[PDB]
């Protein structure tokens, strides 16, 4: 019934009762746990999801049962009955975006969940208008390096009509150019999107950090290509605090992590284009983006620069190089005065989050495998904390690639 | 396509399906509504079906499934359970079961070695004194002057209306944990209760950080008896660092042999409450968990201060730097001492090979991602990028309540 949740560093026990509010199935069954899989394998449906969200919204503003509540419930009921769908008021939408972030089991930055700038872009009719919105989002969120969490929401999906979509997975992404000799110049995670941009008329560069154009799509139209003004895109050159040779590597990363391919679901309504951004945790760049074998894969180069023994795993050359790389990222962002958080500070704030949420809602959906950082796992408090995972709505979801 | 879990590796792009999970007979803690995969500890009718299942497994592994000897063994087990309420395994059945339990263990990253396990039959054991003799033999054989060899020793099974054989200690080798007057702990905080239990049973305690605990051994329906291990039997490795010359002066050490002793070995519904087993260490167990956990030796700050690191701020990555060097010291010293050890890279690489062997051999491999991924350098090792399916196969090692 209710999960017993234990922290093994401190011996404390909580009991998750929030999970009882879950209405969507995850991938596990009693026969087998599939919690490490990255991706998932009528009018009353909409109406119940809508009622529940409205009920959540009016509860949040401490006005459940009131005249405005009862009335809003009928507007919704009448609109669905007549049209098969309905629309959110902006304030509701602001509440919904905030709750979807709050409910995101894989996010370690949820201490911040109540501080989210919400742009209503539901009055958008063309890819061109999507671009103006995206450009303003970037300017707002970047804020000269004093980063601010933000989401822009484009029109919801509608029965028998194509979706608004941003084709890129993030608003800022480095091109990955496939060389005929097997290798890849740039970011190999972005080969396919780079090729789509080229096919749709983009003239390609040939560096390792070429900022890609955005491919934007309004419903049932071919996507259009837009180059971001280079001044909107704040980047941080990487240097190391004591290893002067490091800056010679020419490494750099962009300040703004702005994710553009997820679908935002609120009250049964689906927003297929709703880019959001906050700020980086240093390991995203330092460990995953730069050291993952299927990414920039710079572990060996840095190791040689440090003059370690590559011939054997037991010299822990990989661990040593990785730590300096992460250190280069933290030092550099702090130097360039751009918001960033290290994995220790982040995980410590997440524990406080678990505690606030335990008192606020009786629990907190969390995916242990995603919350635990990719280096120095057990050196962080979250490693030793048991977590319960489940789907609450509003929620961010994955969705198929539009091509 | 197929109606079995699809399993992806995100580094390589490769896909497999787990058909093996279809053989699973026991429910884990998850449901469609919530995943509980990160929690550490979540009648003759019943017996016979488990026994029938294991016998089928056994004859399958020797390629005699459906044969005359298969059906006779089944009938023999049905009859034995019919007259005594339990039954007994043949020696080769015990050997197969023990190995299958290790093979089936989802949290073990060392399973590439599973077919190479020396099985010591000790189902003839009738006293605590004899358990000790058995245990000492195990330690000597397994330690092998540093060229470690996997082994398990199996004492008699749970009997209806009879007390269990139990080893009270969680390992055969454990450092004492002395609760101090000032509230703190000397030695290993993990071992406070077993330490106090030993003293309550007449052990005279030391006062070191690294006092080897006596064994508390229990034959059926008798009070546990106390046995001190002769020190030459317990191989230890003093820790030093290959370049940081001061590390040796910390006086840190660890023992060679990880020999877990509080787990229950289940085979065909039979329960072996006392069946200590041992392999060799992955270096992160000592370097990261035992030495760096807040609630264990907690030496991160000491080492960092010695390395002259800025421990006032998280962003200096002083915890990460110190952790690495500690782990490096564990590896270096074990190698120098010529004691078997595997680093977290070599271990995880070998586990990927195991997943590929078991894909071909059994159509999958139950695996607990949170335990398979090492506690430092996670995404630096290949298993991080590998999806895994977790489920309970039998024969199995299970946790069991503490005897007191
Ligand atoms: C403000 C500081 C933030 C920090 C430090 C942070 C940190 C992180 C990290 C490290 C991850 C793991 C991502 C990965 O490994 O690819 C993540 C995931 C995620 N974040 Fe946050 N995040 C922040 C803001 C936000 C905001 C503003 C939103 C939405 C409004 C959000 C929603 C999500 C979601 C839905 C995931 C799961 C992504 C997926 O499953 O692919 N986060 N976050
Ligand atoms: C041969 C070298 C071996 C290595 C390197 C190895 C490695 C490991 C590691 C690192 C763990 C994680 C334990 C923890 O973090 O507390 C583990 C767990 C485990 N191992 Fe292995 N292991 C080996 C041999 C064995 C053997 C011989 C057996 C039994 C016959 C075995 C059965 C288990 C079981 C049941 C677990 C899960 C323990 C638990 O859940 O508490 N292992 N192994
Ligand atoms: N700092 C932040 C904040 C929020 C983030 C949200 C998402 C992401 C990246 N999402 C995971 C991408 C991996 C993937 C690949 C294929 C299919 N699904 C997911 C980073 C964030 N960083
Ligand atoms: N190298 C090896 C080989 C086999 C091992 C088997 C078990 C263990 C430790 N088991 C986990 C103990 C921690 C714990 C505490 C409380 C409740 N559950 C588990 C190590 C092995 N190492
Ligand atoms: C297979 C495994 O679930 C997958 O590689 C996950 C593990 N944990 C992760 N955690 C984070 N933060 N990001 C990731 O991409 C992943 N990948
Ligand atoms: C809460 C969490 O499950 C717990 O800290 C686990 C995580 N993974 C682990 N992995 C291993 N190998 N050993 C452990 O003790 C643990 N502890
Ligand atoms: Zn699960």
């Amino acid at each position: 019934k209710f999960p017993r949740v234990k922290n093994w560093e401190l011996g404390s026990i909580t009991y998750d009762t929030l999970c009882a509010q879950s209405q969507q199935d995850g991938p596990c069954t009693p026969r087998r746990c599939l919690g490490s899989l990255v991706l998932p394998r009528p009018a009353e449906q909409l109406l119940s999801q809508a009622r529940d969200f409205i009920n959540q919204y009016y509860s949040s503003i401490k006005r459940s049962g009131s005249q405005a509540h009862e009335e809003r419930l009928q507007e919704v009921e009448a609109e669905v009955a007549s049209t098969g769908t309905y629309h959110l008021r902006e304030s509701e939408l602001v509440f919904g975006a905030k709750q979807a972030w709050r409910n995101a089991p894989r996010c370690v930055g949820r201490i911040q969940w109540g501080k989210l700038q919400v742009f209503d872009a539901r009055d958008c009719s063309s890819a061109q208008e999507m671009f103006t919105y995206i450009c303003n989002h970037i300017k707002y969120a970047t804020n000269r390096g004093n980063l601010r969490s933000a989401i822009t929401v484009f029109p919801q999906r509608a029965p028998g009509r194509g979706d608004f979509r941003i084709w890129n997975s993030q608003l800022v992404r480095y091109a990955g150019y496939r060389q005929q000799d097997g290798s890849v110049r740039g970011d190999p995670a972005n080969v396919e999107i780079t090729e789509l941009c080229i096919q749709h008329g983009w003239t390609p560069g040939n560096g390792r950090f070429d900022v890609l154009p955005l491919l934007l799509q309004a419903p049932d139209e071919a996507p259009e290509l837009f180059v971001l003004p280079p001044e909107l895109v704040l980047e941080v050159p990487l240097e190391h605090p004591t290893l002067e040779w490091f800056a010679a590597l020419g490494l750099r990363w962009y300040a703004l992590p702005a994710v553009s391919n997820m679908l935002l679901e609120i009250g049964g309504l689906e927003f297929s284009a709703a880019p959001f951004s906050g700020w980086y945790m240093s390991t995203e760049i330092g460990t995953r983006n730069l050291c993952d074998p299927h990414r920039y894969n710079i572990l060996e180069d840095v190791a040689v620069c440090m003059d370690l023994d590559t011939r054997t795993t037991s010299s822990l050359w990989k661990d040593k190089a990785a730590v300096e790389i992460n250190l280069a990222v933290l030092h550099s962002f702090q130097l360039a005065k751009v918001t960033i958080v290290d994995h220790h500070a982040a995980t410590v704030s997440f524990m406080k989050h678990l505690d606030n949420e335990q008192k606020a809602r009786g629990g907190c959906p969390a995916d242990w495998a995603w919350i635990v950082p990719p280096i120095s796992g057990s050196l962080t408090p979250v490693f030793h904390q048991e977590m319960v995972n489940y789907i609450l709505s509003p929620a961010f979801r994955y969705q198929p690639d539009p091509w």
